[PDB]
């Protein structure tokens, strides 16, 4: 679908926003939403750098989902080129 | 095939929660179950942010078919959306 | 297009060379310009190793576009192999 | 191709297993080969834990071809995929 790149886009960019804000009040090495920001694309990009790492049980949760979405995302964007520079061979 | 992807899926969230177990055992910056599951989806989502870490042959040789198998974890989640959203643009 | 992947490269390449510079001024675990193209590279190939962090907002504003930059880079790669290896399928 | 797959994987599997070898007697972090061949699986399944980090520049341009490769390994095998199980969608 057309709008089913927008509608994964969305959802990723609020998880990327909304996701930080538990994190700072639930972990110790998080102590602002900037440095939360920051993990979480970290995270979301699957570059995984460690200079911040969740400690917590529900931070170690939250910073999953993130992964599994993360690698969803890299899915999302190959698809959004695989599938664009392929139609463009016979015609 | 259509059950193709859930054979490789029953397969990778079994791994991801049975290979944890020996990584206890064998390994001393692993030092419980919770610890050890956390390292494996860290790994076999290909993040690895380094906060746990194998030093032991076996435990490094372990790490590498989670590795092996958190590569193929993307090819299959990339594959499961690029044949997805292609189908859908003739008809 | 054949020269999709190309303009795609160029500036991909010219991103790996040219952001490292600002980086070595902004940030202090950045001293040199070989540092900071190592940083680059680590971080465009969504390695990630961790050994050069940023920590000044500007900087880690930088490694954001060097991080959605480095995914798109896969899924650049990813395209020019899974529809160079596909239409030698039929003929 | 279908020897196109062995063709490289034959030669990447070459370069996990040659390429340890100067950066034993080149790089100060590594000081073994099972060190240095765990070192380059790291790199080449673009895990990146920086338990084990190059410092020298020809080590740092030789794990900079091993990322080369190491996105280009996910890129072999994802095509090795989705070209795999797209295939048995019409007959
Ligand atoms: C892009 C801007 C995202 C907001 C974060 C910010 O710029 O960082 C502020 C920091 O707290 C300042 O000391
Ligand atoms: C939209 C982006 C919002 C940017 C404002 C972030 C901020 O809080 O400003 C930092 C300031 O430089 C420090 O006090
Ligand atoms: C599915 C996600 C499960 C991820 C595992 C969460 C639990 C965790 O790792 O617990 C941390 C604690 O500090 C150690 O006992
Ligand atoms: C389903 C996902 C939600 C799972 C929530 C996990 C909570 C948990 O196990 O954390 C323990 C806490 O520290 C003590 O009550
Ligand atoms: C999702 C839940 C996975 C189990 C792990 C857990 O919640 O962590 C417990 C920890 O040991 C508590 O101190
Ligand atoms: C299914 C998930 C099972 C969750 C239970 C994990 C656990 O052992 O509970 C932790 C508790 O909060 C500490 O004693
Ligand atoms: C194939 C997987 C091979 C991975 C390498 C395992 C051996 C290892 O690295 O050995 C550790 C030891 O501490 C150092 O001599
Ligand atoms: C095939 C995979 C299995 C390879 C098992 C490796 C065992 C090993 O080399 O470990 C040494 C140990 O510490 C001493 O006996
Ligand atoms: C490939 C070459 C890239 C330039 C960097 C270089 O070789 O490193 C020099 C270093 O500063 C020497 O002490
Ligand atoms: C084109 C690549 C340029 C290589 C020259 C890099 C450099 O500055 O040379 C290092 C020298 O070994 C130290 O003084
Ligand atoms: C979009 C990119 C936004 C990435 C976030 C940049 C801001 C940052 O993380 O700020 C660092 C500072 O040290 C902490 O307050
Ligand atoms: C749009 C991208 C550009 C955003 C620039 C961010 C600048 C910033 O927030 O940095 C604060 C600085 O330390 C104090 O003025
Ligand atoms: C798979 C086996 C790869 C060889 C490495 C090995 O098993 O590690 C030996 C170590 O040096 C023992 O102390
Ligand atoms: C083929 C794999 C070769 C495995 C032998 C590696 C080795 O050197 O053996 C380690 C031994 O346990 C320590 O002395
Ligand atoms: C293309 C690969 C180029 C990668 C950069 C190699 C040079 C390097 O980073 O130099 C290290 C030295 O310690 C710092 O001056
Ligand atoms: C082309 C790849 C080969 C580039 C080789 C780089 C060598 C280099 O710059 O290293 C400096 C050394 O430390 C001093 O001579
Ligand atoms: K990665
Ligand atoms: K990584
Ligand atoms: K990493």
């Amino acid at each position: 679908r057309s709008n089913g790149l927008n509608r994964f886009l969305m959802i990723f960019v609020l998880l990327v926003i909304i996701i930080p804000v538990p994190m700072v009040f639930i972990e110790p090495e998080i102590n602002n939403y900037p440095d939360a920001l920051w993990w979480a694309i970290v995270t979301a990009t699957t570059v995984g750098y460690g200079d911040i790492v969740p400690v917590t049980p529900i931070g170690r949760i939250l910073a999953s989902i993130m992964m599994l979405f993360g690698i969803a995302f890299i899915g999302m964007i190959t698809s959004t080129i695989t599938n664009f520079f392929r139609c463009k061979k016979p015609t």
